[PDB]
Parts: structure tokens; sequence; C-alpha cells
């Protein structure tokens, strides 16, 4: 895709950058036990790229992974939208993704609790579209210029940078109680979609209403939905944690090995459209960035399929350096006057300039387009090109006109929606139709399942508990108890103080569908899923039932893990690197019983706290050979607990195993308010 | 210390940076619900300066933290060095350390394994001198040009970026068992040096042999050694991997504690001095950056008190900003032609450049002089100064021959000692001095306590096992096996493979002094140790329990948190955020049992796991007031397990243990 | 002077924009080019760039970054940093505050207004408003330069608009180029003229300090140098430049005619015993004192000859000893009394020709 700017080394002599053949593995010096010569170009060269290889990294969302795909259409939607992309069916674009968290530093946890990006590059036959999502189809605050102050109060206090990748500190918490539209996000960054299973067990969302435009000017209103075809999962806290130290580049493996397996992962992209004259139609400003449009009200249109299925050749030049805007926009699309939007625009067009050094960075080859360039920007550092056009002014005749201008009319130019009108004094002032902060937020935590309302307290209990400032800590719960006093009640209880009284103005009952993680059924796929399977060296019986298990296990897609003292055929992995968050369900042969019962091979207790953790999280676990009270004894799981399988037979175990990954938690075993 | 750079906004009505006053809150709009104007000034300079936030971090030892505090010279030694911060009895001298990781990103975890980096800058009143060292004496590589291949190998493969902030990978270990000279430094690496217990609890090298140089020109050479008042302790690895998840900022956060509360941490600045004529008298060549030289052999000698006491007041602006160089060097030391130092003074002056985007760097507040500048350089991006003299250049007349060229003989000038010399063709060639990679790392392994050596082969058979590649594990057992069979050996047991046959030309059975974790005795104090108190606010008899060892335990200068079901009065947080990472000792209220025996308020077994987790990880546990020892399955009669009825027995006893620090009976060994 | 950092987005209270279409994108782009003039976004941090009061905000980081901020807190709204800074606004603070009359209204449009569509009338009243003279240097500037443009398309073009602002300009301009003139349009002509927009029209200088004199004398004679003495004197007493002229250097001289020029002078004396040079020498060109007393006349400068003995000079110059702003009088009082009037004239214009 990027294959014209590849550069192999697979043969070859060591040049200098321009092609001259040296060294590069001693200096040059004035004798064997000299001084080094300041005439050594070979040093100098090759030590000065070192010295500059870094660049800033991204102001947010600095911790991310990105691949490869493609995009294909479900029809011509030329109805709905000019957008070329989307013109025909079956028509395809090649796009490029990448994923984050949002708070974290470059080499933070993939597994921090936080907002993840999900920004989409479509390099469309008309220019480069770029859809700049998240997982969470709200935001934060509802005007751009507020943007730092939430950033820094959500980053590491200034004086000491702690903490990293974490809302778990003071000025976060003060922030959120002070600036109460921040309340929905919130709520969402606190139930399980603020530590999703993988990038590809979330959804992205555009959450700005945007504006399709059709060629006869007309428009409609639409949010985007990515919905995953692998279905929703999320991990549990005190996973979480474990694996933020034991893999920080969890996602990014999984996106990875899901790749290079064949199994590349799918969104349908899909639309909310409503009319112009439904901007306030359902009790709520579609201006505003902290609301959704229940999906009672408004349904989605699938457009197309996104697969991604190719990684990066260099995460550097690809994933490091690809610059998304909101500004690359296509003809067919506008954009609204959401005020958190407006400013983006400005914001993305001037960060590139900090993290490239340099105004030339549409020309670095994951940021170039896939049609012609025709326009009269010049010169700057890093300048690529070499323009023949030596009249780069336009009106002219010295180049008879050329380029022309684009519009609505002529060369399929962008046009604003023609529609679109402004009226009233130039104001620095908040739409009073912004100002319940509270309604949706409850409207979230209503549409999740007990256990899932229990995960969400459950965290705010962490998170607030954290918090140094009684002050900040009573200000939470007075803005907690405005979504909902049950929810405030239950959080004050972790924290010693005691929850304001109820306040119902905007309490109520109503539910939505499609926000629910734990309620949203079974996997559809348990491919890519992983297996361990807890077995020993010390039996030729234990390896034996670890092989049969495996051959039955992947033929259906699973990926297997063998776990023993020590490594040799057939064992993937030691107890040493062997940790419970390494899998999404645990077998262990009942010919390694023993083990669940010291070695200088692994610490102590190893084996037997990888099954206790596993089901402690909520895994499908499991005995396989016949004898399994021993481990369930030692593991205090109970034989007829949900989700815990005890088979002799192989084919059987499996069987019942898989149905149990599909289920993929069971919340049974935590405890409720 | 940097009082007059100092921004204070505890008051007043927010401004531009032009100083007119403004709001910042809402975007001027055309119209209540309408779109953003371009001439709104006030989000475009706000969003401006935040889209600008970020600078590259360095290219190696990324991850770090900082503070200020003082240098106090010890004597006059004039006798050794024309250094003036070291000129006389009880000089002071202000300084900034930076403590850091090596391999990692910004915002990877504080308790990767890891070479860690200790760097020190004196603001001397004859110009800035900067000793930036490592925590380990010895390095991977024998010559800078190097560096860039070392670095790629270590850090994550480049088509994925994995793995962060490890050496537990293919490349890594390709390069190490094709470079031999990384055996010593990997050895350290994976000794408990690679995870020490804080910045605090390790030493400071300089590595490099450099030279001491009088004022009469004759010099001497030396190696700089930072040793800890606070002694040396280590983490286990199975505690620090759970701790770079529940606390990635675990050092930094240490640091910025002990010095909030009065306990700063101290080092004695030491060298080893040795004579010219030694350069190769102790069976190895001074100028290999891989070598030390044994105690045995040069004693150290304490040249004066370095003691960090005050945090940063902005990270961002003091720690992230601090540039420090080599080449930032005083009248009275000097360099030596170690090829790996030789090219380091070349690689910090331009990287600088990457970081700060000018040639201004030396004049951001943290890097500045504490004396005046009287130079011609002048211009570049960022100048900040407005210079008088408008005829910066030498030789003149017009500025009246100002300034002045300062040498060995006129303005206390830096000189090159003057006994150096040069011979020979101008060569790329290694010196076949610098040939034995092995004897050294054998040395070290030697030194080191039974269970110490079980820990580093250990760690081995951790990361080897991870490497994918069967070819390079053989080649990691090749070398292995030279610096010591019975080490391959035990590491290709774990690795599934058969070890090389023994190959004996660099074994041997010396020992060094000094080079040992858990040999080096216990703790010389147990001020700011961490002592967790597993309570219960379901009984109050538990609560006086905790209150009561409260009181006795900080009198002694630790840090203990009560934790309980819930927050209130007296406890200081809950079991859903307690873990057994976050303390260095463990106690159980006799009152709280009955939770050692679930709740909506924290996981499953989380108070139970807490006091085995800190068990297994070799902590001084224990119950005051056999019952919670025995679901622990903890042997009452254990080395640092407590079981007493009387607060003040338990406290002496316990007290005991965290001077102790580690129990290493509770590890296995092999065969 | 290099690092000086201009907005006007750098505006204060009781100053607002206009939706001048120009102005408002001037306030996208002097912001944005600091960037890359200063290479980093702490530019307003440069000593010339400074304000000279306090400044209290959240702004932060950044390369280049010489504070060290104190606030721990700073974002807004907070509590941890009790509210400061405070929003400063109309009625508080002594905020900056748009006028709040402003109003917008209408599509949201790339058009533009039908209003700013003359764009020839008031070039023509400009136009009308200079001096003949002037408006001959006008026209020979036009023709100066389009005799440079190489497309002869480019050229008819250019007489296109230059005749629909003015028949005459295009047609004297159309002559020195060799195209005709369009015939006259005169949509936009008129004759309207304003004050105040008049180079050669706005009168005498109001000063003349500062204003440079050049005296050519010689050391050839010593009657030469005590000449330019007492002119120097009586001129600098006046607050004039005054730079004498000779062969070589030596007190009194200022300069030797090697490096002397007329682009140098405001008005340029000879004094009467030098008159020979005016008539070879290996310490200057051929011909360098008369060609600084030539090239001062015919760029319309008060030239003269002070002494009494004007005859050679002017006649080996073609001056014409009763023209205007020219100067001879054997009094040094009298000369300078003259000159000096000539000078606050500044330029003599009828030297110059008229179509
Ligand atoms: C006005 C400032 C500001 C506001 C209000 C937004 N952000 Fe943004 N965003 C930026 C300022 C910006 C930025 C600082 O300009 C970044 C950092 C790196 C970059 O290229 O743009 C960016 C990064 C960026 C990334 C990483 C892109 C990548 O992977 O390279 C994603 C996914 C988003 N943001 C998503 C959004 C969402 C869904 C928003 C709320 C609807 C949002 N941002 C609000
Ligand atoms: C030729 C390259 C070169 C080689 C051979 C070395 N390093 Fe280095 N080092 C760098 C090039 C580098 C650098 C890339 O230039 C850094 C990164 C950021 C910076 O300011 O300098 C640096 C960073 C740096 C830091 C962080 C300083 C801070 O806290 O800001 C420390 C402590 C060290 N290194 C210490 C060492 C030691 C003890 C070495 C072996 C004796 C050594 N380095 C070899
Ligand atoms: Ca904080
Ligand atoms: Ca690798
Ligand atoms: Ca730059």
């Amino acid at each position: 895709p990027l294959a014209a700017y590849e550069v192999d080394d697979s043969t070859g002599y060591l040049t200098s950058d321009v092609g001259g053949p040296i060294q590069d593995q001693t200096s040059l010096k004035a004798g064997i036990r000299g001084p080094t010569l300041l005439e050594d170009f070979m040093f100098r060269q090759k030590i000065q790229h070192f010295d500059h290889e870094r660049v800033p990294e991204r102001a947010v969302h600095a911790r991310g992974a990105g691949a490869h795909g493609t995009f294909t259409s479900y029809a011509d939607w030329s109805n709905i939208t000019a957008a070329s992309f989307l013109n025909a069916t079956g028509k395809q674009t090649p796009v490029f993704v990448r994923f984050s968290t949002f708070a974290g530093s470059r080499g933070s946890a993939d597994t921090a609790r936080d907002v993840h990006g999900f920004a989409t590059r479509f390099y469309t036959d008309e220019g480069n579209f770029d859809i700049v999502g998240n997982n969470i189809p709200v935001f934060f605050i509802q005007d751009a210029i507020q943007f730092p102050d939430l950033i820094h109060s959500v980053k590491p206090r200034p004086d000491n940078e702690i903490p990293q990748a974490a809302t778990a500190h003071d000025s976060a918490w003060d922030f959120f109680s002070q600036q109460p539209s921040t309340m929905h996000t919130l709520f969402w960054a606190m139930s399980g979609h603020g530590i999703p299973r993988s990038y590809r067990h979330m959804d992205g969302f555009g959450v700005h209403t945007f504006r399709f435009v059709k060629d006869d000017g007309s428009s409609k209103l639409i949010k985007w939905h990515f919905k995953s075809r692998q279905g929703k999962a999320s991990l549990v806290w005190e996973e979480a944690q474990v694996l933020s130290g034991k893999n920080a580049d969890f996602h990014r493996q999984d996106l990875w090995d899901a790749i290079e397996s064949g199994n590349g992962p799918e969104w349908d992209v899909c639309v909310q459209i409503v009319d112009e004259s439904q901007a306030q139609a359902f009790g709520f400003d579609l201006l505003d960035p902290t609301k959704i449009i229940p999906e009672e009200y408004a349904p989605l249109t699938k457009l197309g399929l996104l697969k991604l299925d190719r990684n990066p050749t260099n995460y550097f030049a690809e994933t490091e350096q690809v610059m998304f805007q909101p500004g690359h926009i296509v003809r067919g699309i506008d954009f609204t006057e959401d005020p958190l939007l407006q400013g983006r625009l400005f914001s993305y067009l001037d960060t590139q300039l900090n993290r490239n050094g340099g105004p030339n960075f549409e020309q670095l080859p994951i940021n170039m387009p896939r049609v012609p360039i025709h326009n009269n920007n010049r010169d700057g550092a890093g300048q690529m090109f070499i323009h023949r056009n030596k009249y780069p002014y336009t009106p002219n005749t010295l180049n008879s006109g050329y380029p022309r201008q684009a519009n609505q009319n002529a060369g399929r130019g962008f046009f604003t929606a023609p529609g679109r009108t402004a009226s009233g004094a130039l104001v620095r002032e908040v739409s009073p139709t912004f100002n319940d902060h509270w309604s949706q937020p409850r409207l979230f935590f209503n549409s999740l399942t007990p256990v899932e309302q229990q995960f969400l307290v459950n965290a705010m209990r962490f998170e607030i508990s954290l918090v140094k400032s009684e002050e900040v800590k009573k200000n939470v719960l007075t803005q907690l108890n405005r979504v909902s006093h049950d929810v405030a009640v239950r959080v004050a209880a972790a924290i010693g103080l005691g929850a304001p009284d109820a306040d119902d103005t905007y309490y109520h009952n109503n539910k939505t569908a499609g926000v629910s993680i734990v309620g949203s059924g079974p996997l559809p796929t348990i491919k890519t899923l992983r297996v361990g399977i807890l077995a020993t060296t010390s039996e030729s019986s234990a390896l034996d039932q670890a092989a049969q298990l495996r051959t039955r296990l992947e033929k259906d897609g699973l990926v297997v893990t063998v776990v023993a003292e020590t490594l040799r055929e057939g064992v993937d992995q030691t107890y040493s690197t062997a940790d419970a968050t390494g899998f999404d369900g645990v077998v262990v042969v009942d010919g390694a019983a023993a083990l669940f019962a010291s070695s200088p091979l692994f610490p102590t207790g190893r084996p037997l706290q990888i099954f206790v953790d596993a089901y402690r999280w909520g895994k499908p676990v499991g005995v396989c050979g016949g004898k399994s009270s021993e481990v369930l004894d030692a593991a205090d799981v109970p034989e007829d607990g949900d989700g815990v399988y005890s088979e002799e037979s192989v084919d059987m175990f499996v069987e019942e195993f898989e149905k149990g990954l599909a289920t993929f938690r069971f919340t049974d075993r935590f405890a409720l308010d």
C-alpha cells in the first residue's frame, strides 16, 4: 500500500545516507588507545541521526497502535450523501486506523482505565477523509476552549508528574465536580468501556453531529457509529491493574496477532440520520457533544464494512507519524456548529507543526493522498516536491488560469451546506439548550445490568477514595447525587462521608439499548480467544492430555498456550512467565494436580495463583481428565459453579468450555451492595 | 534556588501572555448556537499553547524524576584536584539530580528491569559540572559508535513497537549474544540491581575512568562512586511486575515523599584514585568501560556529602528540561581516551538541539550557571540575552580585548591534562587489551550470595524463555557458558536446550566486595519504610489495635497505612486500593481475623492476598494480638514472621525485620 | 529588532476588530507564523515580546519554557487553586470584550460583497490629487516597470485596467511600451480631489534638522578648506549634517571623493576654491567631483557654489545660474540663508520634463 516508499536492507553493504559505503562499528582514533577524531564522519552521521530519532508525542492519545485495511460500501448512497467513497455498491477504499488510550504518555499501559481513541483514515478517490473518533460516544466538555483545562486536570499533577495514565487523583475529580458537563463521559469511563478487552472488542463513535450533504445541496444530520463484529467485552479492574504490569502492550499485541493469524477485525460503518428540523426534537440539542441520540429515536443505517488486515512495516513511519485531522473532509460531508468540533478544526492542523517540526507533514507517506495534488502551496522546511508551475498564484494568465477553482458546480469541490445560516449577536455565551448535564448519565446508568452497575460504583469507589481533599470528595458526591441518589449513597459508603439528600430534578427510569457490555449477550465469535492449559513435565500423562486439548481447541481458532515448569516440545510457556491476565480461559489437566497442592523454576504457588486469579476475575475455568476435586478444593472453586467445568472426556470438556468462552465473564462471582 | 524565575498565580485575573486581561471558558460565536469565529484570539492563543506543549522525550532515559539539593565538601582536595567545588572543608554547592530507567518511554513503569540513570549537576562557582552516571558501574559496549546498535536492539521491535521497557525479546538477546562485551552489564541488570527498591537505595557510578588534574598539571586516574547512605535494597521480580501495574510512579513517588517528610536521601561522593602508570596494572585496561576496579586493589576516598532535600516546583520546567552533558566539565577534571566516553561528548551537545528545538538550551533556568557568562555566542532561536558587546570577536581592539582567553595560567581556565599524549596510526581498530569479556562477569557472579545467584539465573530463565528464536537462545547459552558453566546449565534447563560443554578459559573463583545487595547487611536506617496495617471497621478492638500500632511505629519514622473496608477517621486506605507492593512490611491486627477466612467493597480474597503476597515476596509479616497465620499458611516459626500479644514487643521485633528487609530463606534454590 | 513579533491579535480593552475580510485573516496568520520564526510556542517570553505587567494564565510547558509556574492546578474551573486565575470580561477585571452591538446575519458564504466592486474610482481620486509633475513621476514609474514585462498579453491587460482609472494614464504609459491604449471607458472617471495624499504638494518641510549637506572641496588649495570650514560652522549651527569631501582625509575632511556620491546628500555645495576639480586622479574615479554635482542637480536637489566664482563649476555642469534651487553667493552668511530655504523646498521639480 505504501510499497513505493519501502526500503529494503535484506542485502548489501552499509552506506551513509548519501550512498557512500562505510563501516560503523569502531571509531577512528589517534592510535589504538587514542582519542577519537573529529574527522570521523562515520561516527558523527550515525550518532547525529540517533540523537534526533525522537519526536514530540501526541498531546493526547499518545499511547496507541495502528493497522491498514479496507472499507467496502454496501450501496450507492447518493440518496443521502455526495461522498465519493460511498457512491457505489462494492466500492473499496483503503483505510488506516489508529487506536489509543487518552491520558497516558507513549510508554504507558494499554490497560489503564481511560477513554480510547479510534481514528480512521479513508484514502478516498476525492481526497483523504478522517473520522477521528473515540470508543465512547460522548465527550467531557461542551466547548473546545475548555480542552486544556480538562487535559491539565486529568494528566499528572504538574509539580511531580504523578500519577501516570489515571484520573484517580484530586485534580481530575476537582474538575469533574466543578464542571458537571463531564458527568456523561465520566460514567462511560467508569463502566467497562473504560477497560475494553481489546481494540477489536470496542466500537468507534464520531461523537459530534455532522452533516451529510447531497449534490443538490440538501443536508441531513448524522452521527457515526462503527459497530464491532467481534462483540463488546471488557476486563475487570483488578485484572486490568495486574495486566498493566505483566503486559503493557496487551492491546497492541492482541491487534497485531489477530491480523497476523488472518483474523483481522471488522466493524459495520453506520450512521444515525435525522432531519435538520430535528436538531432539538429529542429533548436535547444535537449540537451538544455530551448527548447521544437513543437508538429508539433513530436506528442505525449500515453503510459498509471496515476490515483491518495488514500490520505496518515500520511503526514509527506509519503509526507514530500518522497525523489525523477532522479538517480532512470530503465533498458530501459538512461540519455542524458543535462548539467542541468547531475548535478541533483549528487544533489538529496546528498541532502537526509541533509533531513534524515543519509545514510539510502531509508529504509523509502515511499522510499522502492517493490522488493527484494541484495547489499553490510552496516551500517550507522539508519540501519534497519539485513544482513545475512557476506561476503559483490565482488569478493568473501565465499558467492559463490553472489550477482551476473547485466548488459546488465545478470540479467536484467541497462546499459548505448551502442551507446553513447564522443569526444574532457575536457572543461568548453558552446556549441554555446545553444545560442538562445529568439526565443522560442517569439514562446510561439505568441501562446497565445490576452487576454492571456495581462495577461502575466500584470504579468510583476506587478512584474517589484516592482523592486526598475532603472538599473535592464532598463536591464529587454533590454531582453524583444529581445523577442518582443511590450511586451517591453507595460511593459515599466507601469513603466514609454521608451522601447529600436526594435531589430528584433529573431522576428517571428510562433506558436505552446498545450501551451495556454485560447485557450484550455472548460473543458472536471465539476466534483469537486465549486458552491457558496448565500442565507439568513431571507426568508424561499430563503432557498427553495437554496435546489432546490443544488439537481440539485449535481446530476452533482458539490460541492455545500450554504451560509447564520448563520449555520443551509442545510447551509454549513456563509458569515463571505465565499469568492469568494472559488468558481468557484456564484449564488444568488432572495429570498436573500435584502442582496445585515450591520450585526454583517459578515463584511459590504460581500454578494455583493463575487458576485462582482466572476464577476470581470471572473467566471460564476447569479441570480436564476426571479428577477435579484436589485442584478445585485448593482453589476454593465450587464444582457446581457457573463457568466451572469438570469432564474426563476431552470432547465434552471442550464443547462446554467453548460455551463459557462465548459467555466470556461469569458475573455471578461478584458481590452486590 | 530558581526563585527569580517563579511565576505566582494564587491571585489575580486571567491574562494573555502579553498581560491583557481575558476569559478562557467560552468561544466567540456568530449567534448563541452559531459557528466559532476566526477572530477569537483568546481561543487560538490558549489552544495553540496547548497544541505545542510536548517536546521530544530523551532518546534514552526518557522515564525519570529529579530533585534539588546540596553537595558539601569534606576537605580541601587541592592535593589531588584543582576543582573549585572541592577546594575547602565544608564548601557547599547546589545540585540537581535526575534519576531514571533506561529503555522505556515516558509513562512506562518505574519498576521495569533496567539500568538506571543517576545524573548529577553541581552548579559550581567555576561553572556547571555534570556527572552523568548509572546505578551499575560498567556499560554494555566498548565504543560510542555502537550506541545506536545497543539501543535499537533493546528498545521495542520497530515494526510493532513491542515490548515496552524490557530486554525480554529476541533482538536484545541477539545483540547480547553477538556482542559479548555486554556480558558484564547484563549480569548486573539481571541481578537485583536491575530492580532497586528506590532511587534512594541505589548507588551512582561515573562508569568511565576520568582524570583528576592539579593546578601544577599533574594528573591521576579516578572512578566516581556515589555510595548510598540509605543502604542498598531491591525488589523481587514477581513483585516488581505487579508494582509496574499498580503504581507505575513508585520510584518518583518514593523520592517525592522522602523529601517532603524531611528525609532527603544522602550519598557519600567517593573516588578510587590510582596513578597514570596503573592504566594496565590490574589485569585489564582502565580505558575499558566494561570493567570495574575491585575495591581490594583501590579503596574509596570520601570527598563529600550529596543530599537531596527540595522537590521541584514545576516538573516540566525543571525535570523534563534539565539537559545534562559530560561536556560540562570544570578545571581540575579531565577526560580519558575511553572510546565510549569519547563519543558521549559529541552526543549530549547535539541531542539538546532535538529536545529544545534550538541552540539556546543553556538559557533555560534549570540549565543556567550560577556565575556570570562572558562569551561571543550570539543569536539563535529563542535568544534570551541582550548583549551589550557589539564587537563579539577575538582578537579585537574595539572591545579592548575582552572577553580574555582563559587557560592553565590565566582566568582559572579549563586545560587538558598536559601529560596526555597520542601515538600511532589513525585507526578504526579495537585495542586487544579490551578482549576479555567474561572474567569480570564471573567475578561479579562469584561475589553474590547463593540466593542472589538464584535470582539472577531466574531472571535469565524468565527473559530467555521469551526469546522465540532457537538459534538466538543457543547463541546466548554459548556466551553465558564462557562466564560460568553452572549458570549456562541452570538457565538451559528452563528452556529445554542442552548447555554446551564447559569452556574454562575465563572461569575462576575470585570475589570482590561491595557488589552484593542481599549480602550488604541490614539497612542502616528504616525511616521512610512503609508498613501496611490490615484491619477492619467491623470490630472496634481492631481499630484500637491499629491506632496503637500506628503511634508506636510512627515514632520511629515509618510510614504507616491503616487499611480497612472503607475510609473513616484513622483509616488511610481501602482494601480495594491496597496491595502488598505498596508496603515494606505487613501487619494484621488480631481483631480482623474474620476477614482472612467476600464483599462488594473489595475484590474477593483481597485481605489475605495482601498478606500472602507480602510473605512470598520476602517481607516481614506478622499478627499483633495462629488463626490468621494458618489461613495464610505462614509458619509461626519463620524468620521474619512475627506473632505477639503486646504491641511493644511486636514493634521491637518487627522493626528488626524491616532492617533485614528481605528474608531470602523463602526462596527455592537449584539442585 | 529581528526577534520582535507583532500581532494584530495583540489587542486591548477599548479596541475591537471589524469584519474587514483582510483584517479577519491577519488575526490567524500572525499568531501561527511566529511558530516558524521562533521554532516553538514560547515566543512571547522573548524580552522584546514580554509585557510590562504581570501574566496570570494556565498556558504551560512547550519548548523553551522560561517560567517556573507555582500554580500546580492550571485548569478552570478549580477549587484547588481557589478559582484563580479569575475570568475577566466586560463586568470584571478590566477584561477585553467584543463590542456588544456586533451582530451577524445570513448564509454561511464564500462570496464577496457587491459593496466591494468599485476598484477604480479611488485610484482616480488619488491620481487627481497629485500635482502635475507628481503625476508625471507616477506615469514614469509605470512606464519603467511595465516596459520590463515581457509578455505582450500581460501588458495589454495592464493597459485595460489603467484605462478604467484614467484614459490619459493609459495613453501615456502605452506610448512608452509600443502598444495602443484602449478607447476611453468613463464608467469610473471623475474630477474629485482629496487633501493630504500628495507629497510634492505638501509644501516645504517643517524642519531641516538632520538633512545632509555635502561640501565639495580640495586639499590642493588651503583656501578651499578654509571656505569649507566656515560653511560647516554656519550649517551645523542649524542642525544640518555636514560632510566635507576632498581627495584625501585629514583634519576637517570627512570623506574622500572615492567614497562620495550624490545619493549621500540632500544638497551639494562647491567651494569656489575647488573649481579646478570640475574641469583625473589615481585617488578617485575620473570625473567624480563633477558627477556628484551633476547628479544632485538632475535629481532636483539644491546645489550651489560658494565664494563668488561660479561660472566654471556651473558651466561644466550645464547648470544655469538663474535656475531655481541653484545658489551663487560670495557671502557665506547669504549663501547659507538662501541654501537652507532650498533644503526646506527639498526638490526643485521644474527640472523634470512633462508629457
Ligand atoms: C481543541 C482541542 C481538542 C478537542 C476539543 C478534541 N481533541 Fe482530539 N486531539 C487534539 C485536540 C482536541 C489534538 C491535540 O490536536 C490531537 C493530539 C495529537 C493530534 O494529532 O491531535 C488530538 C488527538 C486525538 C486522537 C488521536 C488520533 C491519532 O490516533 O493519532 C483521537 C482519536 C482524538 N483526539 C479524538 C477526539 C474526540 C472523539 C474528541 C471529542 C469529540 C476530541 N478528540 C476532542
Ligand atoms: C554516543 C551515545 C551515548 C553513549 C555511548 C552513552 N549515552 Fe547516555 N545519553 C545519550 C547518549 C549516550 C543521549 C542520547 O545523548 C542522552 C539522551 C538524552 C540526553 O540528554 O542525552 C543520554 C542520556 C543519559 C541519561 C539521562 C540524563 C538525564 O537524566 O537527563 C543518563 C543518566 C545517561 N545517559 C548515562 C550514561 C552512562 C552512565 C553511559 C555509559 C558510560 C552512557 N550514558 C552512554
Ligand atoms: Ca492531583
Ligand atoms: Ca524483538
Ligand atoms: Ca524546529
